[PDB]
């Protein structure tokens, strides 16, 4: 499936090359700008555990999740990996713990030692 896909055929776009965030573009955005440091980005996502089970999803709250990019505001898999987005892409990452929750977990339902799948789609980003 779709988590097995990006483990085996994503790219790396980690800076260390350590091939800790896995990327695959599943359907392109517009342009060719991408969003900096500081911007309020708008995203929906739905995340899975490597059991299979939906732990997160904004889609089901029918509201976007925002944030600040590049301040740790998300894991870190989610700065380094929103940061290569384009407005109206949507990708999968795969992300190992040490760019998610890493041995803490993040109760109620991400265990320690964690790889996690997400689908996102960046919906728009705008400087303050």
């Amino acid at each position: 499936g779709a988590p097995a896909t990006v483990t085996e055929q994503g790219e790396d776009i980690t800076s260390k090359k350590d091939r800790g965030v896995l990327k695959i573009v599943k359907r392109v955005g517009n342009g060719e700008e991408t969003p900096m440091i500081g911007d309020k980005v708008y995203v929906h996502y739905k995340g899975k555990l490597s059991n299979g089970k939906k732990f997160d999803s904004s889609h089901d709250r029918n509201e976007p999740f925002v944030f600040s990019l590049g301040k740790g505001q998300v894991i870190k898999a989610w700065d380094i990996g929103v940061a290569t987005m384009k407005k109206g892409e949507i990708c999968h990452l795969l992300c190992k713990p040490e760019y998610a929750y890493g041995s803490a977990g993040s109760l109620p339902k991400i265990p320690s030692n964690a790889t996690l799948f997400f689908e996102i789609e960046l919906l728009d980003f705008k400087g303050e």
